[PDB]
């Protein structure tokens, strides 16, 4: 497998019809996942499914700034479970980040962060066995 935290640089930043495709399994009894694509110290896109806040699943996506997090963008559908192997597909259109798990579509995020180019790291956290974490030019 792969060290988690796991850091997949992508050379050049992001750009429309890339896309990022990560295999993994979630531990038992996990707590979250995080995704996170970097501008140096500011964050993009977070994309942070947790596994139990106050009982309930839910994926919260949301970018820092100057150490700031901004407005979050909440998705109650959760396609992850602890302990199942799972496929996160992040597809960068011009104007959103979208993200399908399992094959099926979860969610869009809006580009806040506008300088796609500078986005050159992608941090994947959390309670996961990571399998592979890789891009390609669709
Ligand atoms: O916004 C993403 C960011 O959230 C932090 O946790 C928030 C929490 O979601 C919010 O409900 C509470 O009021 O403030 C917390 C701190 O901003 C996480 O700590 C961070 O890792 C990100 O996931």
């Amino acid at each position: 497998p792969l060290i988690v935290p796991y850091n997949l640089p992508l050379p050049g930043g992001v750009v429309p019809r890339m896309l990022i495709t990560i295999l993994g399994t979630v531990k038992p009894n996990a707590n979250r996942i995080a995704l996170d694509f970097q501008r140096g110290n500011d964050v993009a896109f977070h994309f942070n499914p947790r596994f139990n806040e106050n009982n309930r699943r839910v994926i919260v996506c949301n970018t820092k700034l100057d150490n700031n997090w901004g407005r979050e963008e909440r998705q109650s559908v959760f396609p992850f479970e602890s302990g199942k192997p799972f496929k996160i597909q992040v597809l960068v259109e011009p104007d959103h980040f979208k993200v399908a798990v399992n094959d099926a579509h979860l969610l869009q995020y809006n580009h806040r962060v506008k300088k796609l180019n500078e986005i050159s790291k992608l941090g994947i956290s959390g309670d996961i066995d990571l399998t592979s974490a890789s891009y390609t030019m669709i």
